[PDB]
């Protein structure tokens, strides 16, 4: 080190951040299906401290540590696993866990300060007798259907906007069944 | 084409069927956490046909038809996809699904006709308000907690002598997230 039918110019360029708005899709919340590990615990661990090297050593301003640090802050969350089937997200806390049958909102497509672009994929738990958050966004650099190899998630009980502003915190999953070495190599190979 | 820490010897002959009944150990259900395909529709669809061909060409006596009939008939069952965690087994029908809080309750170490040795680990469902199999066992080519890469479930209601006897069916499962390419690719490699 792929995962399926290989990608199509579009799709590499989508998923690099540069498209045109025409070609983005709807997608169903079962391209997100399976069961996903948070990745912020290997960070705890040191056990993805090879992929911050990778990532400095190619990075002429940037250190080991500053790379770090952006990772940190990025990764960091108390989610440590998410489930997703038949229309229900269940996050996991601990030993506790919520869950909703999310219904889709659509998609917004952000354009960041460096002007790459990615797509936020919105849905919204209506259910009165869920824990689980009110608002969440799925973004994993694909602009139409097609099942996801990771994700990041936004969460919150207070808007969709308010999510959509947040740029520095962005909760990472990969498949649940990869060791700690299989994230490492996806990380470096994508 | 290996998924966390390579086997030792003693590991490796015991997946090839070769091992001390003094070297089995319990184990627990989280070695099986995740979420699983059934394989029987790549067969039904002929995507492991390219499995069968090479397992045919290495064999003197049977044909490609004779091994894809073998494994027809191993892997049929109609529950297409198993969720494990947090001590549940969930069983996917259609969009039927049944689950139960498993109690553990021993190996049985059993000896095939060919001398090769496997072990049945097995659960039980005592919960009355539960619709799922009242027995079942995993067997996946480990004797020690180990996670697991792939397994192979007997499902009954009858008893766990029953299961025990079968050999000719073993419902088969491997991590949800694989491609069908993914799958052929660890059939042809383990
Ligand atoms: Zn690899
Ligand atoms: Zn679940
Ligand atoms: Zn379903
Ligand atoms: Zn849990
Ligand atoms: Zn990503
Ligand atoms: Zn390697
Ligand atoms: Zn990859
Ligand atoms: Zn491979
Ligand atoms: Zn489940
Ligand atoms: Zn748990
Ligand atoms: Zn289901
Ligand atoms: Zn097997
Ligand atoms: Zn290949
Ligand atoms: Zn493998």
């Amino acid at each position: 080190h792929s995962h399926g039918k290989p990608l199509t110019e579009v799709e590499q360029k989508a998923a690099n951040g540069v498209f045109d708005d025409a070609n983005v899709q709807n997608r169903k919340l079962s391209d997100w299906d399976g069961v996903w590990q948070s990745v912020y615990p290997l960070l705890q661990s040191g056990k993805l401290d090879p992929v911050f090297q990778k990532k400095a050593d190619a990075d002429k301003t940037k250190t080991f540590a500053e790379i770090k640090d952006y990772y940190h802050k990025g990764y960091a969350t108390d989610i440590e696993m998410i489930g997703i089937e038949d229309g229900i997200v269940e996050f996991h806390r601990n030993n506790e866990t919520t869950s909703c049958k999310y219904d889709y909102d659509g998609y917004k497509i952000l354009t960041y300060k460096s002007g790459k672009k990615g797509v936020r994929y919105l849905f919204e738990c209506k259910d009165p007798e869920s824990k689980a958050p009110k608002y969440i966004q799925f973004s994993d650099h694909i602009i139409a259907p097609r099942k996801s190899s990771h994700f990041h998630i936004f969460m919150g009980n207070d808007s969709q906007q308010s999510l959509l502003n947040e740029m520095e915190n962005w909760p990472t999953y990969y498949p649940y069944q990869l060791s700690s070495e299989e994230v490492v190599e996806e990380m470096m190979s994508h």
